[PDB]
């Protein structure tokens, strides 16, 4: 179980970072699209 | 622009669902981590 | 390879659950949207 | 409502693609697990 | 750290393949939709 | 067909974001792998 818990801990720690990265990436694309929408009018 | 608008709606929808999924994945990871550490 | 197979087994077991969670989450949002669509008419 | 309709189409499209991806990820996990267990 | 690095190496190797699979899956669906769009006209 | 068009825009948007995410995930994996191998 120790090999298993160290693996799961590591992946939780990475997934926490991947989640933040994905949300920030989507938010930037959403902001870019909303700005472009405005610029066209 | 309908074009920019439709694309923004798609991205907003997926952004909101991703935020919720992330929570759920993190919940499941921590739950399993606890279970392994407590031999449950 | 044993440390590796225990890591992969653990992650397959989690990913099986994450997949179900993601599909159920998308399905609920799809049902909510279809109901709202109907309610507006 | 075009608004609710467009959003529902986006979510349905992504739901269907996610269901397929999940299958493929599970396939690859099991394949690698087998290979490691059989030293292949 | 060795149990941890072997776990992370394994998962990086899988995620590299999952990424390719996801992009190819999305591309095929995009091509199918664009063809259908054309066929309707 | 507006129908096929809207769906194609949603998929194209998500395809482009997925390609970028994959890069970022791979970057983070390699960075952590290096750090663990170098005890950093
Ligand atoms: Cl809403
Ligand atoms: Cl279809
Ligand atoms: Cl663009």
């Amino acid at each position: 179980e120790r090999r298993r818990s160290e693996c799961v801990s590591e992946m939780l720690d990475l997934e926490k970072q991947f989640s933040e990265l994905k949300e920030k990436l989507f938010r930037e694309r959403l902001s870019q699209l909303r700005l472009r929408l405005e610029e066209v009018g």
